């Protein structure tokens, strides 16, 4: 297999695009940007159902770590189809969710003593995350920042801030959430460059908290927990400083605040570690995961200090929690994940540091260039000096790369995000950031942009 | 496979229970009551970790409709493995979760026009109709009935008023939920034999709205949608009087009111009809599916007015919503449907009703008995006319049946539910109808309840 | 003064409604039914711009107790203007503010520890209300009771449950509030007479919040406070059973939930006591107070038990709460009302008793009379059986009893209050339930009512 | 009179300081730096219980603007009270609340037509303009600033960010509120000299408002309203650059929200303009007035674009707006007012301005002073550069003029508020300044602090 299009989308796509919009409720799919209908999945690749084969930088938004279609992980699924599927594990009992639940606890951050709630989903994890810390601190209110992305239910549209769209006649949504700035060293109310000077960046956004909401409008012993992405997803792969969650746990800890890491997006390997937030040298008190995990089975985690756990039955449960098909496809991902695919994220790193730091100096349109491990942002911009969003450039880099055999997305207002597979070989990461690059080249000649 | 039970919990199983213990949350899990383990599942039985055989009358919280390892979704799961298994449904384009969508558009109830949003569970399709129906209407209130069971997550637990334990230290969760009594034939504010008289009961439910509510402190023209469960599940399998949806569709069609129905529970063939709400005669504007609509596989579908849908894009979305395993396993488990299960359904409907009305004569610890199709519920009280819970027996009926060969799940405050697979045979029904029987003859001695 | 009424509305009359229509707030003004223009005031009458003389029944909504301008109230008002009139009762100290509190913390029911919060209003009095049970408790929800009618600020709206147009397109207001049927004796869901079965009605209401709110969706343990009114004023002038509160505060004692009496319309000695909760024999935790205690200035109190107060200094204030000419005006009111005017008040009472039910056996119209000492409502209904209100006829009579020198109010859909000041003579009471019963004459007469 | 003051507190005074601890809730008194207990007034000056005389500097907080006891004020009341007291205004009609309404809508800010509510207070005012602003938009949520004060009821209470205590247990008030940083140019997050620099501090709050919450997280369709003080009175009496309430009215037409100025405390000619506004030209859609209005008699008003009118009786009233005695008051206030004591602010203004800035010259403790008319802010820093608030030291200042025979209050976490009745003379203006900078000279001499 190698990257091959001819027609996309070609006349089988379009049948399936068409139907979809009869029959389907209108989401974030777009015909125009994503055109891509999958058939199958074969390494790091899709096949669509016109036969084009594009190689994928998109892992399915951040679920498919482990390849598109793992073998360890499709055999460990079939063995557990010859066993059981659902067992009720919240009215039952059943060893699978079990084996899950001591592994996950076993490589959750720090050595604290942990439990798990295991969930569908990450908005499903993240709606438990808001459950424990309320029923655990008795307190009611939390803190989120602009640009993070939490789930779309009624709890985490209110900690969720990327798009208004998102919020549209939706409110009220669950009361008790305050919005501070993320330390996106890029872009921030300040105009502080946060790579150049990252510690002013970091008290700017802690003095925002202590001095604008706690000595103002928000009582800070009512803060039940501060909910944050390691390094803002949909927000633009935005990758805070690297003291800015040491600094956000002082202040925390001073209220009796719980941390809850987001890591549905940048967890099971993703930044070279297991947790994003390993590279930041703090604790949380409750980490959720989802996606990535089940490798392609819907699953969701929150995993907490061990003391968090709810003092009595009955105030949070659910039905699928604890599947069994999913619990063993995790396992299967933990261990391919431990056992190689997060040393390849590791060692494609600098790879990626070096061609992007190659294409900012090229292309203007290039603003700004991030990331850790295989974790990657490239914002593109209309001028370097206004920032202005390069929304529709973005969009056409999308169209070309997919018309050359590469499948992107999108994220925040003008970026794109590049995380494939974790076994991706070197040669096939060239091979993705060259048709990158000719996107980049050709939407640049065809707008007048600079290439250097 | 016939019932085959020794020790249980047995030495394997006890030492999953305290596993189960130590490394996950607290929810609804009970080592007294609820001390199943579950190794493996074959055909309607169950084989726990101590190879105990246990004839199943739980489906899996009423998940196993089709079977507890049905060979039909398990084939179409396998092959699904083969060709590709999440594929980004809400960013990316595939033919399975199309094909899933046109299909239930197809089978919802009536015959209007229909869209489909796909999500991972119960609880995601509810908070999913929650939004649909406020974007819709442009309103933010929502009247749901006591009893009601419709998810844990910040919009659903709103709607949830079975046990004040599911929203402890929750408040405050989303607003504008106004509840009012169901319309339970066995325990009403009105003291109303609602099997007698029915139309009094129905009659005293819609005033309490109109009158109560809508003239006092509800404005009619701010409530987006009446949620309801066509028989309350988690309440304990209250059935309502056959005329109730219609006159409520009377009340709600004045005001500019959606209904919505929740058959997360009841759906599926459970009740001899693909949907619960067919047996009341009406077309509720919003339907919301899981479980047993993916044979064991995490889904859940809010299937809805055409009419109703999102205007714009990324207003409702999600990652894992269309995951191409669960869309094969969904479709494998309508055909199963539609080829005889829910005609077996309807076929075993008078043995279960014959059999429990036999019970009720015989045993006075029985104060009630209900259902429809393989959805029954018997409740059990300390005496017939002050109808005090008998919690304690009903558990300790739970505990024998399980001695016995018989897996059961308590409903409400002192019922049980019988809810077999569909595919389980008359001889099999008769078995555990007889063990039931059996278990509730010994917890009648045990206690001195008459035997008449 | 007599009753003496030519043109109404007059020529001057027609000019201050239509000015008022010109500059003013759509409130609850009505040009049709209320067209008292009022110029001055003597007594128990009402001088109309145009020089028409009216008895009133109205005491403005309650307020002139004392009388429409009682000279005590003024001699204390112009012997306050010679001193000072605002001291920034808040942030510095006054000792009229100071004696108000010690003589409102001595009338105060029982006789249990007591401290005051001054402020403006009735809603402002409520207002203090909550947020003495929020921080006293640290609870946030609240239970009030259909009709009631609290004030119509953010905090107020959600305790009031009279008429659906006072939320109009308001939501959300605080969330938290819970409602459940008053005990009205003569409409409530029930079909009770309680009248006749005060004991079947009370225990109805009890267990409606037991059984339905406490065992399903509220937890008893997070309700801060009941909110009730001893009568229900603007929901109908309805007076529950005798021993109902007694009934409610054994509930609210076995969770720890506040009882918090609203006598804002039924205290200051409009029911023969000094506080309408005296009837009943309860001593509520909170006592909310305003209208006639400023005897047509304006003011408000919370009446607590002490141990209730907030903690710190900031949680609560107001600029206006313990204005200097409010406080010596109410101290002349209180006064006023224990040297006679309660006592006239007990004194009246059996003569609108025997009137009131003489009309009601006479003139078919009258579906209920109910009051106690100078508070009295009669409700008006199309039909005895079905009591379709007669709110048409309700109105028509308050029209022909102002054009025969009367001034009465509305309650409820079709009820009328009869609230004369209490310095009102026998005579002058005689005088307005004669002209009362005319109009109901008429009114029957014109309509085709029987009169027995 | 002049001012004379003995011992303070006095004998009499430290009596009913301990009553008022005794008897009313903790508020906002302060016996250690408010120790002012006032039994008369006469021009400028307090008469305390212990015949201490002394110049008032407070005005009541912004109530007494036309002075302590002004004759024409007391004399329209009592003619007032010779007629009539309280005519339910919102139930009847009568001319004198009438006559009110007229005139404040002809001294409304711009040439567009005006209705208006009368209610008791500024947090009505301000529950009322919350109303009017959901009614007539159909939407819910509004934007308020950080500093801003505007009441402690749950509405207003959700739109106030002054000092967290006001909030403490109080969650959850009304949903729907989010608050920016004012545009305060001596304290903002930027760092930013707004005096020298104010577009830069007007382009950092208007881009926060449009980047960072319109483009995040809340739709700019869904907000009804901007709340604004015109200066933050509790906050500082923090003036913002002449420009920003232009660009503010730019971004709002810009979405269709409302401009809701808030003049409880700078309005009634305080800024030598009848509104602060007016020095800002622009034309706020609803103007909330209390306080000074009534000259000592409590009173509020929302005056608004006629067209945004409740289009439906019941939605909003109360029981003693339009109290006539009230009424009479605030006609006698606006004639003083624009009869030569407005014209006397202005005169006044360069007096406070010079001598301000000469303290601020000499006295390295002032970080700042700002002001317009005779309001006045005087801001206490431990250090120029770091401007950390001298809290304690401001305390001691109010304390030091007290003494000497000048009443002062605080205002925000370190200020002093200069705001004596308008009726002051130059002379008397003099006394009071030179007596505050001996305040100021004896804490800082206390203290070390720098004397240039
Ligand atoms: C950071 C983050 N949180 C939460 C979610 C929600 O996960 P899901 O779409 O599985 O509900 C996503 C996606 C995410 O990236
Ligand atoms: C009626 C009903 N609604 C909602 C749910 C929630 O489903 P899940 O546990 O899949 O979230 C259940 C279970 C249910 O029975
Ligand atoms: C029982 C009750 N509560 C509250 C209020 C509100 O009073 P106000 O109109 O003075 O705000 C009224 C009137 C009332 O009758
Ligand atoms: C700006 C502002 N808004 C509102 C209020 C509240 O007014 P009141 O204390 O009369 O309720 C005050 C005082 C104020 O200064």
């Amino acid at each position: 297999l190698k990257p091959n299009v001819k027609e996309i989308p070609g006349p089988k796509a379009r049948k399936v695009i068409e139907e979809h919009h009869k029959y389907m409720a209108t989401t974030t799919n777009d015909p125009n940007e994503y055109f891509l209908v999958i058939e199958r999945a074969e390494g790091v690749y899709w096949i669509d159902v016109d036969g084009n084969v594009l190689l994928d930088f998109s892992s399915g938004i951040g679920v498919m770590n482990v390849g598109l279609r793992n073998p360890k992980v499709i055999e460990a699924i079939k063995k557990q189809l010859d066993l059981v599927l659902h067992a009720a594990g919240t009215d039952y009992y059943n060893p699978y969710q079990v084996e899950l639940a001591k592994k996950l606890v076993e490589i959750a951050p720090g050595d604290i003593e942990r439990k798990v709630f295991l969930s569908n989903s990450g908005t499903e994890a993240n709606e438990a995350a808001l459950k424990i810390a309320k029923w655990s601190t008795n307190r009611k209110m939390f803190i989120a920042f602009i640009g993070a992305f939490h789930g779309r239910t009624h709890g985490t549209m209110s900690l969720t801030a990327s798009k208004p769209v998102q919020r549209s006649r939706m409110f009220p949504t669950m009361p008790g959430v305050v919005h501070v700035p993320y330390p996106n060293p890029y872009r921030n109310p300040w105009g502080i460059d946060g790579y150049e000077n990252p510690d002013e960046l970091i008290n700017r956004v802690i003095d925002y908290i202590e001095e604008y909401l706690f000595e103002h409008y928000v009582p800070a012993e009512e803060v039940a927990g501060i909910f944050f992405e390691p390094i803002q997803g949909e927000g633009g792969y935005v990758v805070p400083p690297k003291n800015f969650f040491k600094e956000l746990k002082k202040l925390a800890d001073k209220h009796g605040i719980l941390l809850i890491d987001d890591e549905v997006q940048m967890g099971m390997g993703r930044t070279g570690r297991m947790w994003a937030i390993e590279h930041f040298d703090i604790v949380p008190d409750i980490v959720t995961v989802a996606k990535a995990l089940g490798g392609g089975i819907p699953i969701g985690a929150t995993i907490f200090r061990a003391d968090l756990d709810f003092g009595v039955s009955g105030v949070h449960s659910n039905t699928f929690g604890g599947n069994t098909v999913a619990a063993a496809a995790a396992l299967a991902v933990i261990e391919e994940l431990q056992n190689g695919l997060i040393e390849n994220a590791q060692k494609l790193e600098p790879l990626f540091r070096e061609r992007l730091e190659e294409m900012k100096e090229k292309y203007e349109i290039i603003g700004d260039v991030r990331g850790l491990g295989l974790a990657w942002g490239v914002e593109f911009v209309k001028d370097r000096k206004t920032k202005e969003y390069a929304t529709k450039e973005r969009g056409e880099i999308v169209v070309e790369a997919l018309k050359r055999g590469l499948a992107l997305l999108g994220c925040g207002k003008s970026a794109i995000r590049l995380i494939p597979p974790l076994i991706i070989s070197e040669e096939e990461a060239k091979m993705g950031l060259d048709i990158f690059e000719e996107a980049i080249k050709v939407v640049s000649e065809r707008h007048g942009y600079k290439i250097h």
